[PDB]
């Protein structure tokens, strides 16, 4: 019934799990993520159809993504990894109502949801090269169901924030809207989505997630990859990319 | 070379099927796709280079839509469409409903009316939809707004769906068929055999989303679960009844 | 480096390679692909971080394409955007001047693109009868959906920059003017990035665009296709008229 890291409400079948953890800037902690998992299946309930994630009505920072200070990262069990997957098998459509600058991890998380309804203000942007992270392949894969590879790619190499005008261009949001609109127009459509089949809904949902996972390839390719990233583990660059995060200053990468 | 539910007309080396069923609203039932995939065939002929889908000239209502099995109408003549050995131009007129949509979808290009829209409703009925069907709602438009069509069954506007990747063209009305004619007789001047098997490269790629067996007797187990559901019962009752439908997840 | 096609220049961690192969318009001929190869292979350099393709300033014509099974795993072509695909930096293909035929996929295989407002872009193996390969097709299909994609080749009709960069193929569109300083700052912001970390996720991407698998029999069935059209009269036509400066009569065999 309650979390210590998230506030939910229900409004007729629709349910609404606000973000309660603002000194970190809502973080990817895994306190947090935890209570957000919690709250998720405490919610899958034949009576609530359809969910909502939003961050505190008026919030600068919607997500700063993964919480070094915590710190393979981004192994199979580790949190954004978990909450991405339970997302996604979620039977109820879960939206992003964002408000504020989404980072990194938070933007993988938000991408993993159904739709992305946001704030004319608010911002984007895809991190790991900042840090030297060697994301995982499932974890890319994530991004690359809306955006063509052109783009996905400037995203990331570039880390820079696009805005929400460009993220709607490229296929990244289906709305964009006044950050005073922002509920109203969210929950509009969330009550209106909860009159429909919910079991048709349910399953047309996992066809998508089914077949949006179906690239498949060998396992030595994979183990490949895997060696590739374990050397960017290994880097210098590594160390001196999250030190420098942790440090506040510019990291010095060198290729190695 | 005739038939009861379409019209053919040849133009040099363009063909348009112009649906002939608007007292059903062209919905797909049996009879209908039977005799569009028969002039499909009939026109399957090295003089033929291009193909035009249409509703009679003014038409509210392209398509009804229905009136999932591999052999139902609807997954047949998708099949068909996408192996067809010519480019097939969707050439759009008023309001596209349901299973029409899918089809549409299937064909090559479209080109509409800056006044027709668009509608998947499968969520409407309760309807298990099938993986093959929802695979060939996946390849123009992103994730999150086939969810949003899907899961809405809203209207869009052809200006919204020429602007996520749906519509190859949008133009108005007076100028649909000529602008649609137009580029039929352009890519008809081009090399037939290489427009065939780029064509069949590009359906091969679409389907390549491969998994194991496994995987797919899961959602075929998940689907029987729903055509065995009340909601299931409740959602095709309120359609005849004309009337909302109380859906309640069991 | 030097090259007798083409010329680079690198300034801080970017290096951009320029086409210098004016008097073909830079087609795709082994010998200019050669170049283009070994200039790449060359900036293998962990102090070079990020690459640009350009055509000369000025070019009216960014790359003519193809020069007179021609796909084949080790053509020049193939060869390249492969290269660049697998390559551990980023590739800015920077556009000035009209795109054709194998230069647009050579575009298309690079990691981002810039373009002129007055740039233009054309798919044209329909125009000749060519049996485009699969993973030549399957290079044209990451950015704008299937319909997109398919009015392009089956059309062959080039687009402007603006509707290049609505269908998602392009990532910026910019005054010729302002073009060289737009695309290098970009480079130089890359270039402050964790090269390593850029490095494993373009292979990531690279491996996951591939990803698109069938069985053997699907394989072979769309060979002996492409074979068919390799051997009608149709393609014999086409690369004639071609020569000939004339239009192609195209009949179905
Ligand atoms: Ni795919």
């Amino acid at each position: 019934m309650s979390y210590q890291y998230v506030n939910v409400v229900t409004i007729n079948k629709v349910a609404v799990i606000e973000f309660n953890y603002g000194r970190k800037l809502n973080a990817l902690s895994k306190v947090f993520i935890d209570d957000l998992m919690q709250a998720l299946s405490d919610l899958n309930r034949p009576e609530i159809r359809c969910i909502i994630l939003r961050a505190p009505s008026g919030s600068k920072v919607f997500s700063a993504g993964h919480d070094i200070h915590e710190l393979d990262p981004l192994s199979y069990d580790d949190p954004l990894r978990q909450i991405t997957r339970m997302i996604q098998k979620f039977p109820k459509p879960i939206i992003s109502m964002v408000e504020g600058s989404v980072w990194g991890g938070a933007f993988e998380m938000i991408m993993s949801s159904d739709l992305i309804i946001a704030a004319s203000t608010s911002t984007f942007s895809m991190t790991p090269v900042n840090l030297g992270v060697p994301y995982n392949l499932v974890g890319i894969h994530n991004l690359t169901r809306d955006a063509g590879f052109h783009i996905v790619k400037e995203l990331i190499f570039t880390a820079s924030p696009i805005t929400a005008q460009r993220a709607l261009a490229v296929g990244i949001l289906n709305h964009v809207v006044e950050v005073e609109e922002l509920e109203d127009f969210t929950l509009q459509m969330a009550h209106h989505i909860s009159e429909k089949a919910p079991l048709a809904i349910a399953v047309i949902k996992e066809e998508l997630r089914v077949l949006g996972e179906a690239h498949t390839m060998n396992s030595d390719e994979f183990e490949r990859i895997q060696g590739m990233r374990r050397a960017v583990y290994d880097s210098e660059d590594y160390q001196e990319g999250m030190n420098a995060f942790l440090e506040k200053r510019k990291p010095n990468f060198v290729g190695h």
